[PDB]
RNA sequence: AGACAGCAUAUAUGCUGUCUUU
RNA sequence: AGACAGCAUAUAUGCUGUCUUU
């Protein structure tokens, strides 16, 4: 019951307290700020943080002006205000900046990735039939503020998986139609998706003069130099444009592959290393830290040698019942519960469409038996599946399958369910990497038809009853037969609203946009969903879409003075909060706004397997919360919940979030996110391509 | 047939530096 | 550990000069 986090108390108290400060001559546009700051560090050479409009240099600087060209060739000028004495930090952001700069200046992170290779280089490269593979250690630092006000170094170690195959080589010597695949420049931090390719032979003399002069990195600068000088290399060179329109050569660019999109054999070898015993990882994290402490004390940095501790566990209403009234009183077996449990049936007859994908012809038995023993079970709970029809697709690659699956899925109209038995296709072109289950999952969600996709591996590895249960629990939910409801969720909330929005973009403007909102009652039954798309609204999108959710609430007529909680899977911005405040009033509901950041949070290292509810409390009403228990295979990552505004204590809102977890209806498989916003991001994103307008609502969790 | 040096190639070797891994 | 750059070096064989050997 002791849980440590990779978070270390840290402060800066040097003997020399004398910075040189610089002020812009023309108020800097916001998204230009981090590029200026960084540019100041290079030039000056000294560590640097942004305080407001002004720039603080950990050294004396006798140049009264600083001219800094950005990539556009745009010159920002800064006048020199004068020396000021650093009494202390105003926020993590300044602290983070200066600290990183100090790592850079001292080269520790560097000396570290070096030593680590010298040591484990061999164990880090891995084979498998045709391709070869590297897993390169990544050290990351962020700075956070605890509840008590201490600054906290967030220190992690990861491994990014990458081949030995520079883009140039792939587009030149190999391919056809690449793109979409995300990338990382040698010698540059940033990693991101591709969004434009053209040959270099297009561009004149100027263009590489200009990239050379500007590129803020040695690798980028050396590379544009090559293509300046070496006369015919521009014909041969192809040029990529990333997510943040950064534009680089090809020889500089390498792909970053996920676990998933590797081979069967690759992944299991790689896996030992990418995912690793918590204690081991934490031993490394401590190792790296000691390097840091030794490189930085002398400059006045003070870093606690010791990890921070879970403040405790939170209890939530985890009690759950069926159409009879059977309880957590049985829940001392989750399995034993679902067998006996008797679901809330609102659709007596189900019509099902069966898709089987396999390599050969007379081997449906494992799938016939399952399907059988499951019609069975569902009938014993008042539900008949009428099979509207089967389709057996024979196919030899994932590619062949995908292809045939298309006209098949295409034609499926009017069903309550699609079941897909997929066989396993072991390999495939390392670029053409679809996931078959994904593909099938995508196509059907597009159609708004609930689906259950069953991997043939599962039938082969796993015990019939285990698999029977897992599936039955979801299949029921999916179809609107909620095999159990919650007794209660803490608080006196009257609605729980999940909010998700994605937007396509051109030049730098919101073009298409898809919104996805799901409203749950106080018990956390789902009341309705709304799947809506918007066309272009400049500054008005936010107001519009937010209001749309409010009116919809009135349309379900939640009475004035009703408490309404909002969850979003992502940073809500200021313009949005002010938006929720407006309609907060105009409709007259007490509102709790929660922002959930799910990626890259500090981990909990701990012996207890049953972590669910463990938490830690940062500044400004935010909470590292763990939602699922530790799997051995998995890499546990908790969620960060943040009370952006409202009358309730976050720990109560976190308790709520823990409850809604169970509404995902997935006992056997951990699910990070509460049912309000679970998969919401995939759905919005999925629909964005959906050439053409969309307005759907429903009352059935079709997306499980 | 021999010792010097200066040149030619090949092979093999020792150190430094850079990048692979800022 | 490997690849590129910059230095150092061993051994084999000839090469041109050069002593000697007048």
């Amino acid at each position: 019951k002791e849980a440590l986090l990779n978070l270390y108390r840290i402060e800066y108290r040097p003997k020399d307290t004398t910075f040189t400060v610089f002020k812009p001559t023309h108020e800097i546009q916001k998204e230009k700020l981090n590029k200026v700051r960084w540019r100041v560090f290079l030039q000056t050479g000294l560590p640097t943080f942004r305080r407001e409009d002004e720039f603080w240099c950990a050294g004396k600087v006798e140049k009264d002006t600083l001219y800094l060209t950005l990539s556009n060739g745009e010159i920002v000028e800064l006048k020199r205000v004068g020396e000021e004495e650093f009494r202390g930090f105003q926020n993590e952001r300044e602290c983070q900046e200066l600290f990183r700069d100090f790592l850079t200046k001292t080269k520790v992170k560097d000396k570290f990735i070096s030593d680590f290779y010298k040591k484990f280089r061999d164990k880090i490269t891995v084979q498998g039939k045709n391709r070869k593979i590297a897993l390169i250690p990544e050290v990351n630092e962020k700075v956070l503020k605890s509840e008590e006000g201490y600054f906290l170094l967030h220190l992690d170690l990861k491994f990014r998986i990458q081949p030995f195959e520079t883009l140039q080589t792939l587009l030149e010597r190999n391919d056809f139609n690449p793109k979409r695949i995300r990338v990382k420049p040698i010698g540059i931090d940033f990693v991101g998706r591709v969004q434009d390719v053209f040959k270099a032979k297009e561009k004149g003399e100027e263009f590489f003069r200009l990239c050379m002069e500007r590129s803020t990195h040695k690798s980028s600068k050396k590379a544009w130099e090559e293509l300046l000088k070496n006369r015919e290399l521009r014909e041969k060179a192809f040029l990529v444009v990333l997510e943040k329109g950064y534009t680089y050569p090809a020889t500089i660019l390498k792909p970053v592959l996920t676990y998933e999109n590797l081979e069967d054999e690759e992944r299991n070898e790689v896996a030992d290393i990418v995912r690793m015993e918590p204690g081991k990882r934490l031993n490394l994290i401590r190792y790296i830290l000691r390097r840091y402490v030794k490189a930085l004390r002398d400059y006045g940095w003070y870093i606690s040698p010791e990890e921070e501790r879970a403040k405790g566990k939170l209890n939530f209403k985890d009690t759950v019942l069926d159409a009879k009234g059977k309880n957590t009183k049985v829940i001392t077996n989750l399995r034993k519960f679902l067998e006996l449990c008797r679901p809330f049936v609102k659709k007596d007859v189900l019509s099902v469409e069966i898709i089987s994908v396999s390599v050969y012809k007379k081997l449906e038995w494992r799938k016939e038996e399952f399907l059988k023993e499951l019609i069975n079970f569902l009938k014993n709970k008042g539900i008949k599946l009428k099979i509207k029809g089967k389709s057996l697709i024979l196919a030899q690659t994932r590619e062949e399958a995908k292809e045939k699956l298309i006209p098949v899925i295409n034609k499926i109209k009017d069903v309550d369910l699609v079941i897909v038995f997929l066989e396993e296709y072991p390999k495939v072109d390392p670029y053409k990497s679809f996931l078959l289950y994904d593909f099938v999952k995508r196509e059907l969600l597009k159609k708004m038809i609930p689906s259950q996709v069953i991997l043939n591996r599962t039938l082969k590895n796993e015990n019939l009853k285990f698999v029977l249960l897992n599936v039955a629990e979801q299949v029921l939910a999916k179809t609107g037969n909620i095999p159990y409801k919650l007794k209660e969720i803490e608080g006196k909330v009257d609605a729980f609203v999940g909010i998700d929005i994605s937007r396509i973009t051109r030049d730098g403007k919101t073009v298409n946009a898809v919104a996805f909102t799901k409203i749950f009652n106080s018990k956390g039954e789902l009341v309705r969903y709304y799947l809506t798309s918007y066309p272009a609204f400049g500054e008005k999108l936010t107001e519009k879409a937010i209001g749309d959710v409010f009116s919809l609430l009135e349309k379900l007529g939640f009475k004035k003075g009703s408490k309404i909680v909002v969850h979003r899977d992502g940073r809500l911005y200021r313009d949005e909060v002010a938006a929720f405040k407006k309609y907060g009033e105009l409709y007259g509901y007490s509102l709790e706004l929660l922002e959930i950041i799910k990626r890259n949070n500090p981990r909990f290292f701990s012996n207890e397997k049953f972590i669910k509810g463990y938490f830690y409390k940062l500044s400004e009403d935010s909470v590292i919360l763990a939602t699922y228990n530790q799997v051995y295979e998995g890499t546990h990552q908790p969620i960060k919940v943040r009370k952006v505004y409202g009358e309730l204590p976050v720990e109560v809102l976190c308790s709520q979030i823990l409850s809604l977890t169970l509404m995902n209806y997935s006992s056997f498989q951990p699910i990070k996110l509460p049912a309000t916003v679970h998969y919401s991001d995939k759905i919005t994103k999925l629909m964005l391509r959906g050439i053409e307008p969309i307005k759907k609502e429903g009352d059935i969790m079709y997306w499980l």
